[PDB]
């Protein structure tokens, strides 16, 4: 039973003299025969009795003022590695009970110090230390990315400051490793997914490192047939959502495309199991907005329009096990014809339009059949909010920042996204001057029900918020543009 | 004193034992009522006494492995600055005599360790605490920046990793700051060129910052009316190379134009004296080469034409105290012509070459001048090289490639620069159907002695190594331009 008050007081002056120790003992004996270990062996046991030092009602406080924290860190750099292994399996069992909203006064406190610490920089020349699978050194590294699953996990702030420390650079190396591909390497896309996963930072500099190549290649070998096992697909998807987030950043658009990632995207549809689905995501991706312009026209030159139109047309599975299905789809398919529309011009634009004059424009009464769909939704959806409003006053209850968000979600959940892209395509293929599916799309919308005006609506809240946020010179000059096609229309 | 043997690792020893007697003295009566003072204080004299370490033959090895370094850091994060100071001011002279050859080993065992100890980033921290200008707190500045000098210095590969750290933003701030201007503000502008001088990311990073605004600011209050000292001018003149250094990183180019920076240098320009020197080195660097190419539309039309013409026809000081002269300010001007010629389109490049056909083309006539001056230096500095080339062979020593470096350099000095910028000049003005011009180069070449081949001969040179280099894709794309120019010549 635990229950000391600054017992831990006794436990670090314990840690701290048993490491003075240690030193001036590593400073006596030094040269090439060996008596300091047995002083090793006594520092480590007592850093292992610490650890339970988490468990403790934390107040780590104490740990960092009276600098156990910075101690710790040469620990990190000493020369036998089991004292470096201990740190780190010391320092994740700190670091995954913080989590829990009780003592976010020492977490902030001891986060604080290992970030200060310079924390993943250490950890990083402890990482390129260990070498040899040793099932010890092996699991070494699997606990140094666990630290920063959880230090990213609970101050995400604070993922660049390692990135520029070589992690990033650590990360890329052992994917392309070509050893057989067990739990370490796949752990080690979970956190580079994270790395990336909401920083611009990150994305500039995996970039910067030819590190969408990587990707690419680590994708490339599924590329005709599925993962072995269904860990190797959680992996595999890990690659695809650190791609993706890749690709947000505009620079890295030409460094896809330098590498043939339209190619494999297409290929890896074309072969439809079971990295399809995500694929779909890549390209959609690689597309929206300006800077995708030059893809947008690549991939019309690789007859992209022959792979992404049947799904247009029809969509699957109803439904498959690993679950992509429904509005997923749909969203990245007419995201991908909304990107296409607005940035394609010259010949390849003149394919996509014919593509809807094509068996009497077939792909213009399907977009109304999704049209339709998703409209009734989120008719639907807006009422259900409308009276939670009502509601909302008689109980007094006011509608704030956070109720809008709630409120937001549940459309989202309807398919707005893909309602708002279904009327800016819709409205992008009435300015084209073929009367033919402007006629139709209206012939349809008259029969029945449905005005004109509701699409108008639709297309100025997907036109408001619009780029959110890009430069309000891009933001401003594009909601010009958008709410141009509203007149010809 | 005069020799001393691993004395210096009792010295270590002691201070260790210092460090840890003061850890828990701090830990024994840390709250608000102090009797650690008489400990502190002891610990930092034996500090102060290292400060002798540093003269000793250096094996500074000794003081890493022994963890020396390591422990210092935490004292300069320690919570009375007085033993902050300290570290600082001891880490300035061990780092100073490094400036030394002999302790080539010492200095690269001490110097990693410092680097991998996140120095920069613990001195930044500790200069953020220090704000008051305590003379004492304004002198530990000083020496922190002293560290970087001296560190830049030795290992200049070590920037990047400190610019990441914060002390480039921290140099930035102690910049705008509105507190008058002593000596510790020249200083930092010493740091950020150093910091910026070879290097593309502290580049893309300052201009990251908003910090070329923040330069042109800074510059703008010497437009009108000289440095009051001569001390004042040392940093005016540091915040040019800075800002210089800056340009040569392209995407700091549309930075730059956002700031009124053409308008600026150029009215410095109209108000000649003192910063005219630089301001035209500046104009140069932002207009040199494609990302210069809105730069140079812009400069033609704030009137650029009539303020740089009058340089190229004539040109002072026969001569300044402070020397900007001769071959220094032409290659300047004709580099800002060449760039113009190139990169220049519509209707701004149409007034360019009115300005050459202008008083029956006074401005060929110039051109030629320079042509004829430059090349009889070139000339005779080629001359000695063949003889050097041939005495070389005589003696049996090879030329090499230092050699070769030595041997450029005699060719800049003959103003090899400005000669291929005027004749790539001569070259893109007889490519524009002006028959004018044309005919004059001719009939200026022909009378007398100079072959128009004798210049292919320098087109051909400065396209071979034309950007050095860009992409070999843009060098080859380039270098074609340039010698298509040489077929109607």
């Amino acid at each position: 039973e635990p229950l000391d008050e600054s017992s831990v007081k006794k436990m670090i002056l314990t840690f701290e003299k048993r490491s003075y120790k240690n030193q001036e003992l590593r400073i006596k004996f030094p040269d090439n025969p060996e008596k300091f270990m047995e002083s090793e062996l006594d520092l480590n046991d007592i850093i292992q009795e610490m650890h339970v030092v988490a468990t403790m009602p934390d107040l780590y406080h104490l740990l960092v003022e009276l600098n156990a924290v910075q101690s710790l860190l040469g620990l990190l750099g000493h020369d036998n590695t089991d004292v470096s292994i201990a740190v780190v399996d010391l320092l994740q069992e700190l670091t995954d009970i913080d989590t829990l909203h009780e003592s976010e006064e020492g977490a902030e406190v001891l986060i604080d110090a290992l970030v200060d610490g310079q924390v993943v920089a250490l950890l990083v020349q402890n990482l390129e230390r260990l070498d040899e699978s040793v099932k010890e050194e092996a699991d070494g590294v699997h606990n140094t990315l666990a630290i920063v699953e959880n230090m990213a996990e609970f101050r995400p702030e604070m993922c660049t400051e390692g990135a520029q420390q070589g992690l990033l650079q650590w990360l890329l190396k052992r994917l392309k490793a070509k050893m057989p591909f067990d739990a370490n390497k796949l752990y080690c896309s979970e956190v580079l997914a994270i790395l990336l996963q909401d920083n611009d930072e990150n994305r500039e500099l995996l970039g910067e490192l030819d590190g969408i190549d990587v990707l690419l290649q680590q994708l490339s070998v599924f590329k005709r047939h599925n993962p072995s096992t269904a860990e190797e697909q959680e992996m595999m998807e890990n690659l695809f959502d650190s791609l993706c987030s890749c690709l947000m950043l505009s620079s890295n658009r030409e460094r896809f495309l330098k590498g043939e990632g339209l190619q494999l995207m297409n290929l890896m549809l074309r072969e439809k199991k079971i990295s399809r689905s995500s694929a779909l995501k890549v390209l959609d991706h690689a597309m929206i907005g300006p800077e995708g312009t030059d893809n947008c026209h690549k991939f019309v030159d690789i007859l992209g329009l022959r792979t992404i139109f049947p799904l247009f047309m029809k969509s699957p599975r109803k439904i498959k096990k690993v679950g992509t299905t429904e509005k997923e789809h749909e969203e990245h398919v007419c995201s991908i014809l909304a990107s296409l529309l607005r940035n394609l011009r010259g010949q390849q634009r003149t394919r996509l339009l014919n593509k809807f004059t094509e068996n009497d424009s077939e792909k213009v009464d399907r977009l109304m059949e999704l049209h339709f769909k998703y409209l009734g939704a989120m008719q639907v959806a807006d009422k259900k909010i409308e009276g939670e409003k009502h509601d909302m006053v008689r109980r007094g209850e006011i509608i704030d920042n956070d109720t809008e968000e709630e409120f937001y979600l549940r459309r989202l959940d309807a398919g707005l996204f893909v309602l708002q892209h279904i009327c800016y395509i819709m409205a992008e293929i009435c300015n084209a001057n073929v009367p033919q599916i402007r006629q139709r799309v209206h012939q349809i919308l008259n029969m029945r029900g449905s005005s004109i005006k509701i699409v108008r609506h639709i297309i100025k809240e997907y036109a408001e918020n619009i780029g959110d946020g890009r430069s309000p010179e891009f933001r401003e000059n594009e909601q010009k543009r958008i709410l141009g096609l509203l007149e010809n229309f």
